[PDB]
């Protein structure tokens, strides 16, 4: 999984993200309407008037358990794989806002309007995770963006981090700390014109356009990604329009797609890019498509009552 | 620029490309049907019913110069840039067959049937490159394929060059022979999860998927694009259906697109990958997409009468 | 800089570090028998009963200030250099031990007799820097080994980590961790021939030697000698003679030697590998050689009235 | 296998080699002095007063099989490995100059004076191998130099090439050409200190030393190698004095050496930097060191006596 932000000259929100496995089913676009009652696992509070919020996701026990999801408000929370890492509690802690892990994200879109409120409350939280006989913890970081910035939230063994995440990517593994000491071994790559240069009597130039980004990881591990992802981002033109930003994010996004064949998980299965997912908070529009469809498919949140009260989750 | 071919089961054509540049030349979907009278420019014989061909291309002095194309019987061509190394004599050889630099897709498409006829030919073909004051020489080497095999044509200052394209694949300078050494420096480069080793007492393991295929460099160069879309299209898992086998060519020529702000060309502008054509013999379809929308849309032979005698660019 | 550890069939000490820097004047082998009378800067205890100790290094003040250093009981210790990362308190605690970070080389090789010895001290360690108005302040990293078994001492802002060093080497920036972590990125390479193996229909091989250990970097960033460092002690063949140990020693370090006109510092000056020196527990033997100069020299404890009691510091 | 050529600011050679293998066959410092009678295998012509030549060799059917040689007159070439890609005739050809593959080095020190005298012989000399039952042919690519420049003989089954060796180094397979294309993607590393930079709000900052290197690959792979030596070579400082310039040489040839368990060969033994050796024309000294010991021994021509008829092996 790779999680991308970024903003326009007006402050609009641009949030994407891969989703990377072998296989995915039922997931959809997923509609939690302001009419909808929600009882939160542990007794976490929120807003007296609900956020309307748009994500991508599955509805477990009348409950929207979503991948990624984003507000009315430029507020969007994307959750990302972390085993290895990711470590809760499986009690409630008194006295702090106990927010079950798979409502984690429900519970920020519903509720914040800002990463800075978000930010703020997290000083707070306790991130519960129930663990169920049969069925394995789900173990994520999360990406959590606006129109200003984004932040990372790691909730390992030693406790709860939050990051200010200056190059707005995420990936998976390892600890954000140490994508952000690697990146600095990729600080020289350039996306300038190799200048010619001489070593020794030997004049070198470049064959053409991308030898000054030689120095690049190409593969589809969490590091390399995150890498790849990173400068990708930084380097991309702003944009000013909607359609362009939603090229950029797309476009970004993918520069860091895992194809068929790539590169097989621990099961001998190939991890795939199976869904890149975005949200514009210009048109509160979400944005999909798929591993079999890159034609990117739009849900504009007026389109869509809002003021009703049932999940809604749509197809196609 | 990058060209990629493979087959499916059956043994047809999935052949396609990425054009990168900084701006578009206003090439459309361009119908040849087989009704169209061409004088080849050096009086190049061929076949008495030329094969039906579409493609991506200019109309050009009312002639049809394409970017890439194929025909109704499986063969398809696409010119990539090649300056630096590209070199052609200016005037017919006598007795040779004698085609203009900018008529050879066109010309390959129309008079041959497969790899085989092709590369036959080849042996008594001469590649003219026509002055045009004050346009620079367009300075092009040729991937061509069928459903058994491709070839790459690199006319150079020492002569013709036609190889076997053993990696299916094709990019830019330097030589082919030049790239094909290069992948040796990638050959323990593995799509298989990274297994459990130990450096002294250190336990080294993957965090995940992608660390064995650590090594793949990540650039938009022309040399790193050439080893990453080999590897690509080598450990692709061969595919049986039409748009499983289109997928997999158009995410194997995303795996090495070129998006804006990662290489500048000499005049400043960035290098992004302004579209991906593609080709099925099965179907004898011709598939596109743009940088300014990932919708690939199809154009399929059929529906358009190869009996006709006009040029029809297809505006999308 | 760079320390490496290892050991022989016999449980013999080998540890060597590379001093690494633009220039260097007046350090010297330099002994501290067991009959120099120590007064602790902060009055951080001791044995009765001294270990005799050899190292490199110069005299403050009649004070043998370390950069590396050995005892008679085959420990050994280096302090590598760690700015912006080693971060310590001025003045001492009460009721831990408190250690002058330049005498924190001396004080271990006077007082312990193992790394489990040290290890189990430094619970109770206070690790005080004096901060001299003219003078900048040293700010280090310390590798510790002995015949089993080598640790890291990280004294940072956050405190004291001491980590147990299961690949036997250590560098300068960024943290422990880090470089554990990265190492993972490496673990594919192999220093097996490179197995014939085919992307699609072509078969690549290796020109020869050393393709399975593609993916190492090259450059003499901290990072990149930690990794290319570990992977030469991890792989190099256990050797059990005394001759062939300080061989191994030697060639393991400066397989990430520092080279003129390779890397320029924040000064603008070449850093090189001014000195590699060396310590045997087989023989009680300190070993050296610079850039200037290849050749090694050994400098033997039994030489040395170990029972004296001054500092002597021998030149050339 | 790694040759190195520079020059001081006085027009002098200094040239040198690492001979990896693994396992020695025997060679020595080997001495030729003017007065000894030598028949050119295929009758190859000479000069009427042969140079004095040093050099690292072995004594078979008393002649002398240089692995590498130097003359009075500032002129060295060295033999190194290139299997898949030497080729050579087996008989003389009529009117040119037939050499012995083995004899050639001390053929061309002992006949010429300069780079531009044996470049120019080139153009009429056949290299032989003479087939041995049941040996494998030596299948070697040479590396010649004087006070100003290098060249590069590559006899393979198109023709003889002589390179210009521009960057004044050469190490094993591919071509020459293949090497030269290669570097232009390591143009953009660079001696400097990275200077900070930020990639969107991340300000990224190195470590220390060698982050602008990042890039330079780190293994022991021919091409690898040639990269390695060719920058280390084209950014080491010039140097002014016997002493400087011959620390430059090992440190340099040092650069690139194999360490015992780095790299097996196809036998399943590890290849070694046996030994480097090297030459200086302002002194007419050949130096050399071993993998068991770094101490580099010197050996002037003056302590011998160059009138003398007879091979001198010197047991060092």
């Amino acid at each position: 999984c790779t999680g991308v932000r970024f903003s326009d000259d007006e402050g609009n929100t641009y949030f994407g993200r891969n989703l990377d496995w072998s296989f995915s089913y039922g997931e959809t676009i997923l509609v939690t309407p302001r009419g909808y009652h929600y009882d939160t696992v542990f007794g976490a509070g929120g807003k007296a008037k609900p956020n309307a919020v748009i994500g991508v996701g599955v509805v477990m026990a009348d409950r929207p358990m979503y991948f990624d999801c984003a507000n009315e408000h430029g507020l969007a929370i994307a959750g990302l794989n972390f085993p290895g890492y990711a470590s809760f509690v499986h009690e409630p802690v008194e006295g702090t806002e106990n927010v079950a892990t798979f409502e984690f994200p429900l519970w920020v879109a519903r509720n914040f309007d800002s990463v800075d409120e978000v930010e703020e409350t997290l000083r707070n939280v306790t991130l519960v995770s129930q663990i169920v006989p049969g069925q394995q913890e789900s173990l994520l970081h999360w990406f959590i963006g606006d129109g200003k910035r984004s932040i990372v939230v790691e909730q390992m063994a030693d406790g709860m981090h939050v990051h200010h995440d200056d190059v707005d990517v995420l990936t998976n593994q390892p600890t954000f700390d140490f994508h952000m000491e690697n990146l600095r071994n990729y600080m020289c790559v350039s996306n300038e014109m190799a200048e010619p240069t001489s070593w020794g009597k030997a004049s070198l130039t470049a064959w053409g356009a991308g030898v000054g980004m030689h120095g690049i990881p190409g593969d589809v591990s969490s590091p390399s990604r995150f890498v790849r992802v990173a400068y990708t981002n930084a380097h991309y033109p702003q944009q000013n329009d909607e359609a362009a930003n939603v090229s950029r994010l797309f476009h970004t996004l993918g520069s860091v797609q895992m194809v068929d064949g790539m590169a097989k998980m621990g099961d001998g299965q190939f991890e795939r890019t199976l869904f890149t997912s975005g949200y514009s908070s210009k048109t509160n529009t979400y944005y999909m498509n798929t591993y079999d469809d890159p034609a990117i498919r739009s849900y504009a949140m007026a389109d869509y009552d809002m003021d009703s009260s049932e999940l809604i989750s749509v197809a196609r």
